[PDB]
Formats: C-alpha cells, sequence, structure tokens
C-alpha cells in the first residue's frame, strides 16, 4: 500500500524473505578462483544472511575484500524514501553493477554483475578481474583482519546511463592496527528497457558481521548485513 504503482511494484517483489544466489568468477593477478553464495534477504529490515564458499580451494584475495562485490535491493528503504529506491525498481529484469576498486597502494578489482530474478530466487553474476596486486602486500599476502567496519557511501542518480553512480572509501583493518584503504567507483544501469525509479542524493549506511562455519571444512564466510537509507527527512 503505497499510492506510487511503480513503489508498489517493487515492495511486492520483496515482501517476506526471498532466497538468494551468489554466483562470482575471479582472477586476481593470475590466480584464477569461484565462489558461490547462498542466503535469504529481509529488505524489511534492510536485512541479508549468507554463507559464501570458495569452490576452487582457498580464496587468493582476503573475504573482507569481496564483501561489496558479492544485492543493494534489499536496502530498507524508509517509506518517506521509497520513490527514491532504483534497485528494486529496477526488478525483475534486474540491473547492472559495475564497479572499480582501487586499493591504495596495491592493485585494483574491476567487476561486473548482473542481479536480477530467477523465478523466486535473487541471483547475483559476477565477474572480478583483478590486476597490479603485490604479491606480497596486504591483499595478496593476506593481512586484513576478518571484519568490516561500519560506514555511509553516498548514491547519486545518473541520468544520462538511467541509473546511479556511487563513490565511496572503504577502511579494511590490517592485522597491525593500520587500515587498508579501497576506493570504490559504482554505476548502477538497467537491464531492461522499462522505467526505473531515480533517486535525489541520498545515503545507504551499511553495517557487517563476518563468522565462520564451525563444521565447514572449505573455505568461506557467514555474512550479515544491515543496509538503510538515509539522508532525506520527513518534514
Amino acid at each position: 500500500h503505497h499510492t506510487d504503482p511503480m513503489v508498489s511494484k517493487g515492495e511486492e517483489l520483496f515482501t517476506g524473505v526471498v532466497p538468494i544466489l551468489v554466483e562470482l568468477d575471479g582472477d586476481v593477478n593470475g590466480h584464477k578462483f569461484s565462489v558461490s553464495g547462498e542466503g535469504e534477504g529481509d529488505a524489511t529490515y534492510g536485512k541479508l544472511t549468507l554463507k559464501f564458499i570458495c569452490t576452487t580451494g582457498k580464496l587468493p584475495v582476503p573475504w573482507p575484500t569481496l564483501v561489496t562485490t558479492l544485492v543493494l535491493c534489499f536496502s530498507r528503504y524508509p517509506d518517506h524514501m521509497k520513490q527514491h529506491d532504483f534497485f528494486k525498481s529496477a526488478m525483475p529484469e534486474g540491473y547492472v553493477q559495475e564497479r572499480t576498486i582501487f586499493f591504495k597502494d596495491d592493485g585494483n578489482y574491476k567487476t561486473r554483475a548482473e542481479v536480477k530474478f530467477e523465478g523466486d530466487t535473487l541471483v547475483n553474476r559476477i565477474e572480478l578481474k583483478g590486476i597490479d596486486f603485490k604479491e606480497d602486500g596486504n591483499i595478496l599476502g593476506h593481512k586484513l583482519e576478518y571484519n568490516y567496519n561500519s560506514h555511509n557511501v553516498y548514491i547519486m542518480a545518473d541520468k544520462q546511463k538511467n541509473g546511479i553512480k556511487s563513490n565511496f572509501k572503504i577502511r579494511h583493518n590490517i592485522e597491525d592496527g593500520s587500515v587498508q584503504l579501497a576506493d570504490h567507483y559504482q554505476q548502477n544501469t538497467p537491464i531492461g528497457d522499462g522505467p526505473v525509479l531515480l533517486p535525489d542524493n541520498h545515503y545507504l549506511s551499511t553495517q557487517s558481521k563476518l563468522s565462520k562455519d564451525p563444521n565447514e571444512k572449505r573455505d568461506h564466510m557467514v555474512l550479515l548485513e544491515f543496509v538503510t537509507a538515509a539522508g532525506i527527512t520527513l518534514g
């Protein structure tokens, strides 16, 4: 029950708990790897629960560096901001999410993902290419703590592309107390030709907890993530 049928369409796709599939194929400095993830999203609470498995053995980069790569349609948009929810409005046909992630004093990830429904399942299919990493650096050397700092991300409309853009900084904690900066540049465009909601500037607030499955012998990450939109006030 929103007065905007365009909003009603997206809210209906995401009521209740929605199953999620993630499939990633990566290549970082010639180390090829794959990751499969499964879980559930509950967009009413901006809540995601996912378990990822490296299906090619040991992950050649640290799990925290892949959190942002590995479904913003599950973000909680407050009622007064639902007319700005691009991610759900592009569903079910979906959207393309592209990033370049610059690791300060190290290499970069380039990622391309298609996020869309396959039946009732929300699917995130990703290709990742990483180049120019130091083989003894914080990434290829696995020197980052297994956690994730909370942060806020500014979202802007990209009118020319009928989508959105976002640039933001992730600070990964290094095992010695320092931080490893990951500068994200992001763009999202609809897969379909139909209309989407293009947003006013706002931000997404995110918190993530990383854990392990004590019964799991494959290299894996359990992820609990909350994402909530904010920065537009209800006067």
